[PDB]
């Protein structure tokens, strides 16, 4: 019937949410369905909840900043009532009836390496990690999506400087074949170029964090990252549309910027599917961010697309 929509839209995080705000009224197109607005900039979590109630407000979009999730997930009994898609989420956090958690998270990606690199026959990953919680996080979904495929925990290095991933190759036996790696593109760029001398023929995996618009039109980072996969979101299969191209103007080419809008498209799409993610064992949703699905806590996973740099251009790994 009605819907209200979580997001900062002034002060920090204002360039976030302004972005999915825009994906999700994109997608939302010519709906009757009425979208009340929340700046959580501008009011607390707890008032804005008390503010959709009273306007007669049963299903919310939002809050995406974690500190806001934290109000929720501090006092759940106030969502009774309601459906919540939060658009932020945690590794590790509870069940509570009518919220779902949908985050673009590195630990969906992680989880996509470990099918991928499977699939494809690897045996016995390094997977190296940045040595904060983010990667000790990260890491973790990676190997118990490993240990669920494998039966075996995958081998977890922690990085300081890309050198040490070199270091982690020569500790090991002869046998590393393969690397996931979470770094940035040119952190990546510096690992592969060390491990030339070392495993020249390493089969690499990395996260969408190793493709960004200022590396990805230089010549030689294209050069230098020759084999590389990497996850990314399906929307960027095809970018020659007009519509494309003018939403890559408008963000300034920022594939950062980019993914946000899919998020908020796919946003729209999941909340007027919410009871049925909840409800259907195994429903899948095609989305800009990938196929998405809920577990068991109906935290949404996405199944990623996979990208490659070959002969000087990335494509899509058929």
């Amino acid at each position: 019937s009605q819907i209200g929509l979580l997001l900062p839209l002034s002060g920090d995080g204002q360039i976030l949410g302004t972005t999915i705000q825009s994906g999700f009224n994109d997608a939302k197109g010519n709906s009757t369905i009425p979208v009340q607005v929340f700046d959580t900039s501008m009011n607390s979590v707890q008032d804005i909840i008390a503010q959709a109630k009273q306007a007669g407000i049963k299903t919310l979009v939002g809050p995406l900043l974690k500190q806001n999730l934290d109000v929720i997930l501090a006092d759940p009994a106030q969502i009774q009532g309601m459906d919540v898609l939060a658009l932020n989420a945690t590794p590790n956090s509870r069940a509570i009836p009518q919220l779902c958690y949908y985050g673009l998270s590195p630990e969906d990606e992680a989880e996509s390496a470990a099918n991928k690199m499977w699939n494809d026959g690897v045996r016995n990953p390094l997977v190296a990690m940045p040595q904060n919680d983010l990667g000790q996080r990260v890491g973790n979904a990676f190997n118990v999506r490993w240990q669920q495929l494998a039966g075996t925990d995958a081998n977890i290095r922690y990085y300081n400087l890309p050198a040490d991933v070199t270091y982690f190759v020569q500790e090991n036996n002869s046998n590393t074949t393969a690397l996931y790696a979470v770094a940035s593109p040119t952190e990546l760029a510096e690992m592969k170029g060390y491990l030339t001398n070392i495993v020249p023929n390493l089969a690499i995996y990395a996260s969408s964090r190793a493709s960004a618009s200022a590396t990805n039109t230089n010549t030689d980072f294209i050069a230098q990252m020759n084999g590389v996969q990497f996850s990314d979101i399906p929307f960027f299969k095809d970018t020659n549309s007009p519509q494309y191209q003018k939403l890559a103007k408008s963000t300034g080419g920022e594939y950062q910027l980019m993914r946000l809008y899919a998020m908020g498209a796919d946003a729209w799409l999941l909340i007027n599917q919410f009871n049925e993610l909840r409800q259907v064992p195994g429903y899948r949703l095609s989305g800009l961010t990938g196929i998405l699905s809920a577990d068991t806590n109906c935290n949404v996973e996405r199944d990623m697309t996979w990208y490659q740099y070959q002969d000087g251009a990335i494509v899509p790994v058929v």
